[PDB]
């Protein structure tokens, strides 16, 4: 660049302020251009006069405000994030050249966001939905994102259908009803006309659609990807994030109650858990398969509507992630984060999964919408941990200052920088070299993709009877909300290709004719770890206990408080509830509901709070408590029991149980005198692990 | 423009397609550039091959999809719209030169949007909140927008504080919790440190915060505006939209239930009412005051925290609006609509209200954010009904084609077009000519604005005892959710400057020390039409009745059906509810809740459905119905009664009432034999007008 005076360029770097995190301590307010200000009164022509155009303080403040909002994500708008770390279990170089997997105990920084799918930005956490599980590894060789969900299969087999699925499940276009729900004609029409959807539709109707929290679901990559070794050999892999807390879910009416009582239930759960030191963990696992396995198992590994059963190919544990810090600013870090499945690193490659292939286009393009311009990767949360060097330039919102004035390749002026990186130098990305294609250029679906029903059948067989009833109840609920009889009937006919018992039970729920067995795709096969009831949690850290006490019986508070040490030691929060705040009280009846607690304990001597609605109704007007709605304590109890949660009662607390028709002989009901509270606590710990007592759920066939 | 050949310009208008409403009937799918396509399979290198970059069909479809979203409104994101018409009661030219008010029976097209304030796009309709009431008159002299709310006063006195109020009430910035709610430290901190907020805070805690529907609230302009007559004389006016349905509201726990059962409760209500021919009406009214009235009434008419009591200045009816059509496409017409208080027409002017003055800047600027460019008024819903002519040009998304090549004033080339319009020619806008200012250029608040407490006191005195209890319960609920004791105490102290009884009751609810009377700002004054309980509705059209029946007692359905004619004739929807769809059934237990009905009727012979939760709990597992959660029918009944709704029972239905502890002697409880169903219906019509039976609500002091 310097064989002459003209092309020789003097660089003078200016001492520009380079703040990242903003710290207000000690400061006076300034404009964005650094002039010290107050911001509390408009400049006016006299104190009762009109506001002046020259009040630039007013205009800069309101212009910022008027422009705060950005487009939400077209899908997964409602979500929450956290930072963490990932530790490799091994040097995996034998199967992948990926750097974050290259050594035992190698640690990589992480950022993840969890979300629903269909609802808009402020929709209810406990909507029935798919849930996103999207994690970025900030590796030494680039940001690697696994952008997954809590179900193993997806609804469709080609990315070109994605706007069809999404418009179908989103609110109707004429009136934007209903919010965050598939319970409408268009969605079930789509799922029944596009029968690839059945597998994921069953997942959605199961407890998987309504998880207890982000900490109590698994994550799946869904698609086949490739691990590529340094020498070019590849393996076909499928990812699972196995929650180290375990898998647990709500029941529908409980998910509804939670939506109305605490729309922030899952984001609050994640925030509180991290803030309280109960850091959620998920183990990265992969089914590591050979190229020869593409069609071996009787379905196609390119097909995203199909899971590989653990019993056919086991999951190999790769390493452990932990999320251990909350974001500092939600808008800056969470709202602006843009995950992309095309954010790959050397040692990872794609497959010809037609669903995956289109996602690679879509996510890069969509980042423009939400960020207003092309420099979205420059936002701090999206930056790689090492500095970027390439010949990309300019664009709205450019906050870097390139010094390489020869921004093209090949050139003879820049000393070869930046250098081309590839398989054999600079740890460059490379497509797996044995990949091959051969064929006409076709817009045709592979016939290997044609079985839409067998895997739905396996999934059904994989659920305990209580959760099978839950699926029926959900399908019946959603298809009763569907307004079109012909769609209802199409759904039944589709379900009958999956399992006759399922379809008959649904048709009965809908008041429709019962179909007859259609055995073509039926199977008795089943797989494990795809249900959400009947298997206990692996950790009860960060779960909640509600201890129902009264200010009118002061010893009840003290009884609550003496149990607190035991729960604290298990990482369980004990919440003492009374009518109103007082010494030792944590929360109140008026603020409380069953959904707020994972187990409930009734204190000794407070039985009189637990009047049934019928009793409440006699004495109305005067001398009924104003401090909470009529029969609130009773309702918390009855709801907790109905939902399947452990309930305990100390002393005369058992009177409350009887009032509620709860026999002390039921599973997950613990009783004891005031002298045995220590043992009652440990039984509650026991019940928290079991989590739900499914013997309480009504069964049909 | 043509005294020479060079400046003479040939205009050739091209036959360009000019579709507005899109009609698909008969058509093949095409790209946006008109090439006929299919859109169901990606183009691949072989049927199991990778997707090709040259598949432009895939890319155009996903690029559209990837870019569907736009920024939501910074406030009032959650809302719903409808078209209608406005009829003037008179020629009002004696007080205003406004054209839409210039003749008896003069009709003007309308479009309105109603909304909450704090929640984001998909937040729950029944959040406790301010509600927007924003209406556009498409006049012959421009689009006139009244951008109002359902409360008479606003929280702050200067527009520069608007981002402070909004950041305070919106979710916290670190974690974006909580959604659509003021129940957190920051909001109550703001309301207590910025004590102007007390008036609107009391409105918010009343039933006004939780209306039954958009049809059952009023609208207020809040600010003083001016009517300006042709000759320059002005009047100071305040607007009210008086609902012709009447004012009705929910109770808090009911608003919560509705949020979890039907997040679309208000938008669905409005959509259904219009679709069913029950068109909501609101009468435009104005307090028409003299310039001399600015300080006469012991507060300042420039002050938006102050209402003028109807008893001091009556509302003059101006005309009647009716909303009579749903939008065709929600995104195009509702989401994109941009109302602005600066959208004024000749005969309307502003005042020096410092809150109003800033809104004039803010709304014009904010339209850029949501529309991506400056041509937001070109969107169909924002267009005036007559063609625009001005010298504004260009900008993103320009879909017009100007023919005037001399786009500046003054010029000698364009034949004087377009002509300047003013007070005396072309019906031009004009500022009211007697307006005057005089003063230093000051950033100071007017001392006339200093009384923050007297009007809050009047408002409190204006509520029936039951709604006063509702305010206390709300304040106590929200301030129990506030995590900061010092903020709780500040709120109490502020409330004690308003009314000692109010403050003592709140402090009791919060477990705080009771303050002592602080009489400086106390008053016994009261005003009418500012409460939401204790005054019946004026129309029951579009309200809902739930008729609880059973498939296991088939005559119950027929009993329901024979009542339907009477409800239909009142414009009331009768919904027959059973376990599952069948001949004559409208909805199901599993889909139903108390919030779905405004009155409940229990059929003869179905009492066995109405088992209490206690009874449900005995027989669990087998032979409990799978068709709805345990004790769902009972819960609907108990909830309806608790909320204050009319309930009726035919025949042995009274057994259900007894089970629920509801005596047939209570107000708003109707019973009769199977032979008197006609009379039972008319009593239910009676109860619908009364709407809520406040004798059921617990009272304190
Ligand atoms: C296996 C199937 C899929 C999974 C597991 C998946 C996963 C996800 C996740 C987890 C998010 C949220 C990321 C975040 O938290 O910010 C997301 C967003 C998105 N997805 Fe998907 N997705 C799938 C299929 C598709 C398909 C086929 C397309 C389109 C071709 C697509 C387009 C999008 C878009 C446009 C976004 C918005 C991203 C943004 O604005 O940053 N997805 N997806
Ligand atoms: C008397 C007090 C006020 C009332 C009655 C009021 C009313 C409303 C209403 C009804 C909307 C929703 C319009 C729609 O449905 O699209 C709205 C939006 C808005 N308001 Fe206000 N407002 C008030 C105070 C303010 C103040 C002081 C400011 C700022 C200086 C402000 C800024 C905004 C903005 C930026 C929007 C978004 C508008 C859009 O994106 O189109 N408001 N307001
Ligand atoms: C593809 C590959 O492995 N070979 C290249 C090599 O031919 C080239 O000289 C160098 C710089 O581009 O990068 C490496
Ligand atoms: C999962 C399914 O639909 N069918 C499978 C069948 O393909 C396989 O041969 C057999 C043994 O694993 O298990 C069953
Ligand atoms: C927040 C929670 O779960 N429990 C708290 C406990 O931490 C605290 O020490 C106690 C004070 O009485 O109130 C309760
Ligand atoms: C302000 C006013 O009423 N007077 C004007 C007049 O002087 C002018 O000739 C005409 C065109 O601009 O518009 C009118
Ligand atoms: C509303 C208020 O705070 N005080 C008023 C007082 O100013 C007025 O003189 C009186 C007669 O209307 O009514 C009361
Ligand atoms: C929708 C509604 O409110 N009521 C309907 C009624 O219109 C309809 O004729 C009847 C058919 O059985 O079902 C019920
Ligand atoms: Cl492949
Ligand atoms: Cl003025």
């Amino acid at each position: 660049e310097q064989d002459n005076a003209g092309d020789t360029i003097e660089v003078t770097e200016q001492p520009i302020d380079n703040t990242l995190y903003v710290n207000d301590t000690g400061s006076y307010m300034t404009t964005d251009f650094g002039t010290p200000i107050s911001d509390q009164t408009s400049l006016k022509a006299g104190p009762r006069g009109p506001t002046l155009l020259e009040d630039f303080i007013f205009r800069q403040k309101l212009q910022r405000f008027d422009h705060e909002r950005v487009p939400e994500r077209v899908v997964h708008a409602r979500g929450a994030g956290a930072y963490g770390t990932f530790k490799s279990y091994a040097d995996w170089s034998n199967v992948t050249a990926a750097d974050f997997l290259s050594a035992n105990d190698k640690e990589t920084p992480m950022f993840c966001r969890f979300s629903t799918v269909v609802g808009f930005r402020g929709s209810v956490d406990t909507a029935r939905d798919v849930h996103g599980h999207a994690c970025r590894f900030y590796t030494d060789e680039g940001n690697y994102d696994i952008v997954g969900i809590n179900f193993a299969p997806f609804f469709i087999q080609d990315a070109i259908q994605f706007p069809d699925l999404v418009h179908a499940i989103k609110p109707m276009p004429n009136n934007e009803i209903p919010q965050a729900a598939t319970a409408h004609t268009s969605a079930w029409d789509f799922f029944s006309q596009q029968s690839t959807a059945l597998h994921s539709a069953l997942w959605l109707m199961s407890g998987n659609g309504i998880p207890r929290s982000f900490r109590h679901m698994n994550g799946y990559g869904v698609h086949s990807f490739r691990f590529v070794a340094a020498n070019g050999t590849s393996k076909v892999v499928r990812y699972r994030w196995k929650s180290q807390q375990g898998v647990a879910s709500l029941v529908w009416d409980e998910a509804q109650a939670a939506a109305g009582k605490n729309s922030d239930y899952h984001r609050q759960d994640l925030y509180n858990a991290i803030a309280n030191g109960h850091y959620p963990k998920y183990e990265l696992q992969a089914q590591i398969m050979d190229e020869a396995d593409m069609l071996r198992f009787g379905f196609d590994l390119l097909d995203p509507t199909k899971l590989v059963p653990e019993e056919v190919v086991p999951y190999t544990p790769l390493g452990m992630m932990e999320l251990n810090a909350n974001p500092t600013n939600y808008f800056a870090e969470v709202e602006q984060a843009g995950f992309q499945p095309g954010h790959v690193v050397p040692g990872i490659d794609f497959t010809d999964d037609p669903l995956l292939q289109g996602r690679l286009f879509s996510y890069l393009d969509t980042q423009l919408t939400r960020h207003g311009g092309p420099n979205f990767e420059q936002i701090p949360v999206n930056r790689p941990r090492k500095p970027v060097h390439n010949n990309n330039r300019d664009g709205f919102g450019q906050q870097q200052i390139p010094t390489n004035n020869w921004a093209y390749t090949p050139n003879s002026m820049s000393n070869g920088y930046p250098m081309q990186a590839n398989q054999t130098q600079g740890h460059g990305f490379f497509t797996a070299p044995y990949r091959y294609a051969s064929g006409h250029l076709v817009r045709q679906t592979s016939p290997t993709f044609n079985d839409h029903w067998s895997q739905p059948a396996m999934f059904w067989n994989s659920l305990i009877p209580a959760e099978q009833q839950m699926v029926v109840n959900a399908i019946v609920f959603e298809n009763s909300k569907v307004n079109s009889p012909h769609v209802r009937k199409n759904v039944v006919n589709q379900l009958n290709m999956v399992n006759n018992n399922l379809a008959v039970r649904v048709a009965r729920g809908l008041g429709l004719d019962e179909p007859s067995p259609n055995p073509t795709y039926y199977t008795s096969n089943k797989t494990s770890n795809v249900g959400t009831f009947g298997k206990p949690l692996l950790s009860i850290e960060g779960l909640q206990v509600g201890f129902l006490a009264s200010n009118s019986h002061p010893e009840s508070i003290k009884q609550g408080q003496a149990m607190a040490a035991q729960f604290s030691a298990a990482g369980v929060d004990l919440n003492i509830v009374t009518e109103a705040y007082a010494d030792g009280v944590n929360t109140t009846y008026a603020l409380s509901d069953a959904i707020d607690f994972d187990a409930l304990i009734i204190a000794d001597g407070v039985q009189s709070l637990f009047a049934s609605p019928a009793l409440a109704n006699q004495m109305n007007s005067t001398a009924t408590s104003t401090l909470y709605p009529p029969a609130r304590p009773f309702q918390i109890l009855v709801d907790s029991f109905r939902y399947g949660k452990p309930v305990a009662a100390v002393g005369s607390g058992s009177v409350a149980l009887k009032n509620a028709g709860i026999d002390s002989s039921r599973s997950g009901v613990y009783t004891g005198s005031s002298e045995t509270t220590e043992k009652i606590a440990k039984e509650v710990l026991e019940g928290l692990y079991t989590f739900r007592f499914v013997d309480r759920f009504a069964l049909d066939e």
